[PDB]
């Protein structure tokens, strides 16, 4: 068939709408190029190329035919000779997530402005959430090079709005993810075990005041997990099986790691902590790797001293540079998300890096960052739905 | 905020909107809940979903703000109390995919009645190829127990229509698929080694005839096997490096294997045919997993024999179960992808059992159909469009 014709109907949704439009245009010549159609809030689209030959497109039947039949029903339609118009749309560059709990308008208004103020076309919006935060993702086109200059331009949009805004890579490639690690203290599991430990030896305060200092990036890791764990020298071994009992999981970690392990992801934990704590739960969460230090015992009684190599900064990346080789799984499409600067090298070597209500100083290196004490709220930047979880969970 | 309102923008999409409403929305005390939005040939539809206090929404500032700001520009706007509205859509139990070349408008008309008939919502219909193949999906919602009786009906609308019609489960689980097996005869490779071997004995008509008696599912396949290496009693076996030489790949395969890669897929070929042969080539591919069976050589000479065991109908299964559980891939997550009535209990294992240019004995009994011969349409069926092929291929 020689021409292109586009047809274009819009108006209140019908059941049968779509089968009728495709039956009237059965009795005239046509091939399809491409149809779009989705109903929003009972308004619906339905755009359709066809081809036919240039006979068909300048006769006044498939009009008549296709201009009466949708409207008898109530609806409008549109017909036009196309040539010069796209067959199908291009795949968008990015897509950015908007997380809050309340998204207010200005916020939502401030994204579409910078957005705008960058040439960023939006290409589609939906809901990827209503619990337990209100989430929203913009798919975009972003003309090549803007696309620094648009995470810079939503992060203070983030800060000043109370919102989270991740903008993300929308590629085949980049979007597959296939390998997530996580660090422990205050990301997977609530709380500092290293002052859950302290407590235990009547030094809490010390050691709670070193680690926030620590974790905000203002002292040599090492020095700062020496110091800290010397505290401990004297306790019992038995304290660590103690502390491991009193444990919280972050809330929503065993949604977090259910669902990944559904998508098929490897899952890791990478930890300046101790591992006679994280084993005893990386094996009942079923995670495929562990890196820890290793507290110092002898005749039963910590030495206060860690049994090194100590997994420092440096060294949180080379844990899962290591998990990423043994997995088969490139940098590129892995996943790392921590709270502390201990962990800025880690996320920035992972193809994308998640700030989990996080110090100054990680959350202004990574990818993106997320404010609400929710660590599924992870799941939504990996591109899953609330609705998706929950009905996957809901069939057991 | 206590209630919520429904504000719906449509008409002739032009820059800016999305920011005006949402800048107008600000100026009362308004929260988000769901934002939906779509151009599709220039026309917008964009729902928003708000919560403000009772005090706002029933008072006619909200209103004529709104009304104002969008019909000055040219778009019309509806809004409205809502209270008992669904804050966020459910997502689609199921994908259909409709691949031809061409496609009329009575096939995916036919296709369109038979999901009505069955009671079936069409939730979005968008491309996802113009090329080799116009490829369009349909995401749907079936009534629970219905899914049997539509890949059924339309099973015979893809016979009847000359379109590919493939039904699939799009919930979270089953559409997260990470291991794909090939066979290779006409599936991988164009034609059937066998015959290529079988013509250098002089013997390729004989050998033609019981390949194809074999692959109709008419005889066991390994007395089938047996009567056709036979045939190769005496060659040399350097045979095997020339036909091996002569190999090409179904049209395609490059594209196929390339972008699995990139989407983390494990890949591997299972076949009935010869070791020998088939390695050369899954080195190349850079494949995970080969199973095949074993020509007999003797100072140099074939046999005519194979070293057992054989790979048979029941084999095929047996080496895709093998090749998940060295992966670590559950089999719901399997793909397999034959031509063959040796390829039956391979297809059925998978989690989604693909039948290319398949004789009728498979093509009965798979999840999916494919005619068309270009072997990356089983790309389109695993969720991948041709322009996210493209841009990712172009950038290198
Ligand atoms: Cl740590
Ligand atoms: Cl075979
Ligand atoms: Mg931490
Ligand atoms: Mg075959």
């Amino acid at each position: 068939p020689k021409v292109s014709v586009l047809i274009t109907v819009t108006g209140v949704d019908q059941p049968g709408v779509t089968a009728t439009l495709f039956e009237v245009l059965s009795r005239h010549g046509v091939e399809l190029l491409n149809v779009e159609q989705v109903v929003i809030r009972h308004r619906l689209t339905l755009g359709v190329l066809v081809c036919c030959p240039a006979d068909v497109a300048d006769g006044p039947a498939l009009r008549h035919d296709v201009e009466a039949a949708i409207r008898k029903v109530g609806l409008d339609v549109s017909i036009e000779r196309s040539d010069d118009v796209p067959i199908i749309r291009e795949p968008s560059t990015h897509t950015i997530f908007v997380l809050g709990r309340p998204i207010t308008a200005a916020a939502f208004g401030a994204v579409a402005r910078e957005v705008a103020a960058l040439g960023v076309n939006i290409d589609l919006i939906r809901g990827v959430s209503d619990y337990p935060v209100i989430g929203l993702e913009l798919r975009v086109s972003v003309p090549p090079g803007a696309d620094e200059a648009l995470r810079t331009a939503l992060n203070r949009v983030s800060s000043e709005e109370h919102v989270d805004v991740a903008v993300e890579d929308y590629t085949l490639e980049r979007r597959a993810k296939r390998l997530i690690v996580f660090d422990v203290d205050s990301t997977l599991v609530q709380g500092e075990v290293i002052e859950m430990l302290a407590a235990k030896a009547g030094a809490e305060g010390q050691v709670a005041a070193i680690t926030d200092a620590a974790m905000r990036g203002e002292l040599d890791f090492a020095q700062s997990l020496q110091q800290r764990v010397a505290t401990l020298a004297g306790l019992p071994a038995t304290v660590i099986d103690e502390v491991a009992g009193q444990l919280e999981l972050m809330p929503g970690a065993r949604t977090t790691l259910r669902t990944l392990r559904r998508l098929g992801y490897a899952c890791g934990v990478v930890s300046g902590g101790f591992r006679r704590i994280i084993e005893p739960l990386a094996e009942e969460l079923m995670l495929d790797y562990v890196a820890a230090n290793e507290l110092e015992i002898v005749d039963g009684t910590l030495t206060g001293r860690v049994v090194g190599p100590i997994i420092d900064r440096a060294g949180k990346a080379t844990a899962l540079r290591e998990f990423a080789q043994r997995a088969g799984v490139p940098m590129a499409q892995t996943v790392a998300v921590g709270d502390g600067a201990n962990d800025i090298d880690m996320l920035a070597a992972a193809g994308l890096g998640i700030a989990f209500n996080a110090k100054p100083a990680l959350r202004e290196v990574a990818d993106a960052s997320l404010s609400h004490p929710y660590l599924d709220t992870v799941l939504f930047l990996l591109g899953v739905t609330r609705g998706e979880i929950e009905a996957a969970d809901a069939i057991d």
